[PDB]
């Protein structure tokens, strides 16, 4: 699809068998994820952006479908207060932004 | 162009005749740029961003160049790890999402 940004790109998400919603966000190196528990090994890291830093957990090697497709990478967890799917899996599903 | 997302996508502005690089940020709604001396009158902001809300001076009907594309909008100008281009000069050079 193409899509708008009249609006916030919002799109569907599954991950941890859990819809979710989350924006498609090319300003963001890294998916980030609200609360939710995921299986597997993870560490904890630090992330920035306006308004300073939180602290979430990196769980490499997730699984999600976004919008019907589906990529693996890393996924960030922690209160973050909203959804985000960033580059390291934009790029998996081919998304460009054009003009 | 067609911008992949392997790496940040940043381009270069120009705002009050210089030159600055900024992030082309679907996830952001607002445009927010460094300090910088702008024309005219102010009006405050809130925003919230990944870390929680910070206070932003906001400028309307600012001329921005961003990668040679004109638009003439509201810019916020405070404390941020990059200058992001949000969607509301993204629609302006007519930026979509596509995949
Ligand atoms: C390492 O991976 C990262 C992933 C995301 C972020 S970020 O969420 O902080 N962010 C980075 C950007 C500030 C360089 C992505 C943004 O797209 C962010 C995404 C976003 C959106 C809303 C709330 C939190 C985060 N949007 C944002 O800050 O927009 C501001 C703040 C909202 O006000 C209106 O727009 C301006 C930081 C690191
Ligand atoms: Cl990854
Ligand atoms: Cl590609
Ligand atoms: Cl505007
Ligand atoms: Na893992
Ligand atoms: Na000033």
């Amino acid at each position: 699809p193409q899509i708008t940004l009249w609006k916030r790109p919002l799109v569907t998400i599954k991950i941890g068998g859990q819809l979710k919603e989350a924006l498609l966000d090319t300003g963001a190196d890294d998916t980030v994820i609200e609360e939710m528990s995921l299986p597997g090994r993870w560490k904890p890291k630090m992330i920035g952006g306006i308004g300073g830093f939180i602290k979430v957990r990196q769980y490499d090697q997730i699984i999600i479908e976004i919008a019907g497709h589906k990529a693996i990478g890393t996924v960030l967890v922690g209160p973050t207060p909203v959804n985000i799917i960033g580059r390291n899996l934009l790029t998996q599903i081919g998304a460009t932004l054009n003009f």
